[PDB]
């Protein structure tokens, strides 16, 4: 409700550049968040809409020097394919080598001399007073390759200098420049005074820089590519046309037609065929077959489907042709917001990803600042102290003096300070890292939306577990009627009708068991009229209902539980209050019955805990992580559910009117606590809840409040997730741990701190560590997609033998 927009933004390159894009639209008044993914090409901006419209913000990203605009709705293929950029990177990187190769050869004749050469190494046979003809051929080289080649990073370099930031290839532009001129300059000096000694100069190293740069964008943006492997299966996943049919009367055949997505509409009826894909989602109308989810929702088994079941947009149809009535088109197929879901996870950025942007935006500068003041100090200390020096420069050259060679040596140094700095690794360390752990999770159900619940699960210490829908199936069944009151009045007949048909309206999930029980015991689906109906939540029902003879051919209503009758004035009985105390022992909930103030009996309502919820909570806990159960039934039946799952503390009695207190009296004392929610059931308790997420809501991944949802209703996905977090946080702490270590440690070996010893890089041996970095990096990053979904004897393989008991004892509950 404030006009938030997703903008898509082009030319994206390198970290400090969305650095600056956050940085300024922060800056700019009327913005209040803005966040910019370099991965994913794109930017989401919440700003007051009335005082600036979105004209005025992409305005500012083009004075940026940025090409934006509204990002559209199907179309973002050639966004996140990547293509473009490695197949002009490949081109680059040839028009490199084709040029590196005479550099390859030059270096190899040059440095190892021949057992018996032909004419004692004349390649480097001087022909005008100090200017070599191997100087010559160099200088034809690095002219050329540098006017043709570093056309690209010289055009970088001049945009991002028409604004304020600089870019990660400035930096080279700069190496390479500042190489070319003092080589130059070198030439020109020896060429001027007639040297008789060509010098050494730095005219090997602009091609060689420029061939490993090359390749190592190249490698990068591969890698990068093969990160978005999950995300952009998905997207290309939807079918972009559809089958789309007539039906005269009986579902027969009238005329077929071939129709896109954009035109076809909600209610449609498409025909798929044997094999054939699912172009949008919808109801089964007839038809049995089979349909796999494995590229959506990650499972195993082939999902049957059959008339009257539900379909997914994508899935794979194995037998015969059915019928699909369209529900949801377009963006509202279950694929749209699920891809809608993973591409903005890579959206919220975490706290060390800010920090992550914070030091890459003022990285380049820093390392431009480095690089002079190394500069400078290796000048200033062979101008001033030369004994050091020559401490290990010992060599006595009439040919070059130690004047000179100091001099080179301090320019080497500082062209190989720079040029050994990664900007784009410690840009793309946590960013990639976040794509690929989503993708995992994506690719086996699990869509952790946001990248804030990756670390915000790492410091998770407590679990809250609901009852209904989480630990239970959702589909309580009825055990057993009890009856109480008057029998001849009472039949047990008109009672389970009249109290049905009362319930009807209720759409609480046992209301809805006991309406579909008593419907099926009685053979009677119609039922009666009612009246003067309401339901508080958390304490039951009641109502009046008239025209009881409709069932009885073949009454004021009160239900709900303990706390409704006292409040109505309705005393309960010791004997009813043990009665249902048998069941309450068992796990399973159980409902009283009252009508027109007369308690004729109960009705035992339950449904059985999931089998596997015992290996995961067991697993949970022995991760490190308390858990508690939430639930708004009575204190027995939470205290007998627990013990088939052995949770030390649980909150019962918590009617969803509050079902938020109990969050914050596990926060107060500071511990973060994550939920298990429903979704909208009980939307309000995840979003307080720090991470709620949602189990069991297939097709409807559409939860704002939850920020973990799990397509599938398996109990073992959320010890997963918090696993899969877990693993992806120490990843992108392992990326910056690695993207630091590798600056702090080639700028002092770029700089020759260890020279001394006898380790000094030339330069372009300083690109090549760069491109080793920055490819090593995402290597890491693609080691994710290594990740295999543990399976249930796993999970025990590892639990088994521990499993600890308690009794109902040992166990406790909320307090007052
Ligand atoms: N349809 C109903 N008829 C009679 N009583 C009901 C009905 N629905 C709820 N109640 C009463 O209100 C209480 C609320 O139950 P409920 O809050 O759904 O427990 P839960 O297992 O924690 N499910 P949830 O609210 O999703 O966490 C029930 O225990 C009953 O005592």
């Amino acid at each position: 409700s404030d006009g938030n927009i997703e903008l898509t933004i082009t030319g994206m390159t390198c970290a400090s550049c969305v650095h600056n894009i956050e940085s300024k639209l922060t800056r700019t008044n009327g913005i209040t968040y803005a966040s910019v993914a370099l991965a994913t090409s794109k930017a989401l901006v919440k700003f007051d809409p009335e005082i600036i419209g979105p004209r005025d913000i992409i305005k500012i990203i083009e004075e940026i020097g940025f090409h934006a605009s509204l990002a559209q709705r199907n179309p973002n293929a050639h966004h996140l394919d990547h293509k473009m950029e490695i197949k002009q990177w490949k081109k680059s990187f040839l028009c490199s080598l084709v040029f590196g190769i005479p550099v390859m050869a030059l270096m190899i004749y040059m440095l190892i001399p021949s057992n018996e050469p032909h004419q004692s190494m004349v390649l480097d046979h001087n022909i005008i007073p100090g200017l070599s003809i191997l100087n010559l051929i160099f200088f034809i080289l690095c002219t050329f390759v540098q006017l043709l080649g570093g056309w690209y990073f010289y055009v970088q370099a001049y945009k991002s200098l028409r604004h304020r930031s600089a870019n990660m290839d400035v930096l080279i532009v700069l190496a390479t420049s500042i190489a070319y001129v003092y080589s130059l300059v070198i030439l020109v000096v020896a060429v001027a005074e007639k040297a008789e000694r060509s010098p050494v100069t730095f005219f090997d190293t602009p091609p060689m820089l420029f061939v490993f740069i090359a390749l190592g964008r190249w490698l990068e943006h591969l890698a990068k590519s093969k990160t978005s492997e999950a995300l952009a299966k998905l997207m290309s996943l939807q079918a972009t046309e559809a089958t789309v049919v007539t039906l005269g009367e009986d579902n027969l055949i009238i005329r077929e037609e071939q129709v896109p997505m954009e035109l076809v509409q909600r209610g449609d009826i498409v025909k798929v065929v044997p094999g054939g894909k699912f172009p949008v989602d919808g109801k089964v109308l007839e038809g049995n077959t089979m349909a796999d989810e494995s590229l959506i929702t990650g499972e195993a088994m082939p999902v049957t489907k059959k008339p009257g079941s539900t379909v997914i947009a994508g899935s794979i149809n194995a037998h015969g042709s059915v019928l699909i009535k369209a529900t949801h088109v377009g963006n509202d197929t279950t694929l749209a917001q699920i891809v809608k879901l993973v591409e903005e996870a890579q959206m919220s950025k975490a706290p060390i990803q800010q920090l992550a942007d914070r030091f890459s935006g003022y990285f380049v500068p820093f390392i431009i600042i480095m690089s002079t003041l190394t500069l400078v100090v290796w000048i200033v200390i062979g101008f001033i102290d030369f004994g050091v020096v020559q401490r290990y420069f010992p060599n006595p050259n009439k040919h070059i003096s130690q004047t000179e060679v100091i001099i080179r040596f301090a320019f080497q140094t500082s062209i190989t300070v720079l040029c050994i700095a990664s900007p784009s690794s410690l840009g793309l360390a946590t960013p990639t890292a976040v794509m690929v752990g989503t993708g995992v999770a994506a690719q086996n159900g699990i869509l952790i939306k946001g990248g804030k619940p990756l670390e915000m699960a790492h410091k998770i210490k407590t679990v809250m577990f609901a009852k209904t829908g989480t630990i239970t199936h959702g589909v309580p069944r009825v055990m057993r009627v009890l009856l109480l009151g008057d029998v001849a009045t009472l039949p047990l007949r008109k009672v389970l009708a009249v109290v049905g048909t009362a319930e009807a309206s209720s759409e609480h999930p046992l209301g809805v068991a006991v309406t579909k029980y008593c419907k099926e015991e009685l053979g009677t689906e119609t039922l009666g009229y009612c009246t003067d109906f309401q339901a508080v939540p958390g304490c039951g029902i009641g109502c009046k209902v008239s025209n009881v003879e409709g069932i009885l051919a073949h009454f004021s209503v009160l239900i709900g539980n303990r706390e409704w009758l006292r409040r109505n004035g309705l005393t309960i009985s010791s004997d009813v209050s043990d009665a249902m105390t048998d069941h309450e022992m068992k796990g399973q909930t159980a409902i009283l019955v009252a009508i027109d103030g007369v308690l004729c009996g109960m009705i035992a309502i339950a449904d059985a805990v999931k089998q596997e919820a015992a290996l995961a909570v067991h697993t949970l806990q022995s991760m490190g992580v308390d858990v508690v159960l939430i639930t708004g039934d009575n204190r027995k039946t939470a205290r007998a559910i627990a013990t088939q799952v052995g949770i030390n503390k649980v909150f019962a009695e918590v009617l969803p009117s509050h079902k938020v207190a109990k969050v914050q009296e596990l926060q107060n004392k500071g511990k973060k606590v994550a939920m298990v929610g429903d979704g909208v059931n009980d939307s309000p308790a995840l979003a307080q809840a720090d991470m709620g997420v949602a189990i069991g809501t297939g097709t409807d991944v559409a939860i704002e409040a939850a920020d973990v949802v799990l397509i599938r209703n398996d109990l073992l996905d959320v010890v997963a997730s918090i696993h899969l977090s877990k693993r992806t946080v120490r990843r992108i702490r392992i990326n910056l741990v690695l993207a630091l270590i590798y600056n702090l440690v080639g700028i002092p070996i770029a700089a020759g701190v260890f020279m001394p010893i006898g380790i000094v890089l030339q330069p372009w041996m300083g690109s090549a560590a760069m491109a080793a970095s920055s490819v090593s990096v995402v290597l890491s990053s693609l080691q994710l997609k290594c990740y295999k979904k543990p399976d249930l004897e796993r999970y025990e393989a590892q639990a088994h033998g521990h499993m600890k008991p308690l009794t109902a004892s040992q166990v406790s509950v909320h307090i007052g």
